[PDB]
């Protein structure tokens, strides 16, 4: 069923609750023993979002290997992501640690360091060009070399030193910087062409590591990110566009991490940015 009758037909008869609780009952469970260890309670911001034990990253050391993230591996697509927590103030070093492992070449935040008058994440890089970012635990060097502030989102320049190796390599930052702090975006015009910039810049690319997808919590913007940007690609790749299951789509990306999408009105928003977006991916 094509999704803008599909989304037509769940407006008129207002059911995106019911829809949503829908995708709750059938979304995958599947153990999170690692997290939940005593010896990682500071390493988790929510009590109740931690990854699944088979899809978590691994840090490369022997000390402690947890962070709280997930490899979201999209086969049909050939898109992989990195969904993770704002960094926290003991987790800061792990963070860039683990974009150094994984290859990453861009980072994508969708929050700002302080919403509804609370802190949802760490300052986790520089904001001066002279002031650069030490990360003794990890032995990390981060430096800022460029930013470009435009009216919905920033791009930044990053240089990541290895300090064990002296080995060096860009990292870009796109920030989005104007998600509401209560609701969702009236329109995804703006965060569509956000989307479309982090494209343009490689960072989605098989060359790179995954992407580095954040949020507060890491499911909710971030989910809308990711889920966005594949069903996309599908309607691109296939003979039949129409067959995209966005609701499937979903459902198979909580295989990997929990809780993606954590309002019916993120489930709305991202049905409205694909459909929006479809009419670019089919000729415009
Ligand atoms: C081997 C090439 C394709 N790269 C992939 C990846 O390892 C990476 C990550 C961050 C910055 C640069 C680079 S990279 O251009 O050296």
């Amino acid at each position: 069923m094509e999704m803008e009758k599909e989304f037509e037909q769940i407006d008129k008869s207002g059911s995106w609750a019911a829809i949503y609780q829908d995708i709750r009952h059938e979304a995958s469970d599947f153990p999170s023993r690692v997290a939940k260890l005593p010896k990682n309670k500071n390493r988790n911001r929510y009590r109740d979002v931690s990854p699944f034990d088979h899809s978590r990253i691994k840090l490369h050391q022997e000390d402690n290997d947890y962070i709280n993230a997930s490899l979201i591996k999209m086969e049909e697509a050939q898109r992989s992501y990195i969904l993770t927590q704002g960094p926290l103030p003991n987790t800061v070093g792990h963070f860039w640690e683990m974009v150094w492992e994984q290859k990453s070449r861009g980072v994508v935040m969708l929050n700002r360091v302080m919403e509804k008058g609370s802190l949802k994440c760490a300052q986790y890089w520089p904001q001066k060009e002279e002031k650069e970012m030490i990360f003794e635990d990890t032995n990390l060097k981060l430096t800022l070399i460029s930013e470009d502030i435009k009216s919905y989102y920033t791009v930044r320049q990053l240089e990541l030193e290895n300090l064990t190796t002296q080995e060096t390599r860009e990292i870009l930052h796109f920030h989005y910087t104007t998600w509401p702090d209560f609701g969702v975006p009236e329109s995804p015009a703006s965060f569509l062409n956000f989307l479309f910039k982090v494209r343009e810049s490689g960072s989605l690319s098989p060359e790179h590591g995954p992407v580095v997808v954040h949020c507060s919590a890491g499911i909710g913007r971030s989910g809308t990110f990711c889920l966005a940007d594949t069903c996309l690609l599908l309607m691109d790749k296939r003979k039949d566009p129409s067959s995209v299951d966005i609701k499937k789509v979903l459902l198979e990306m909580r295989k990997f991490r929990m809780g993606l999408i954590q309002t019916a009105d993120q489930l709305r928003f991202s049905y409205l940015a694909v459909i929006e977006g479809a009419k670019f991916i089919m000729g415009d």
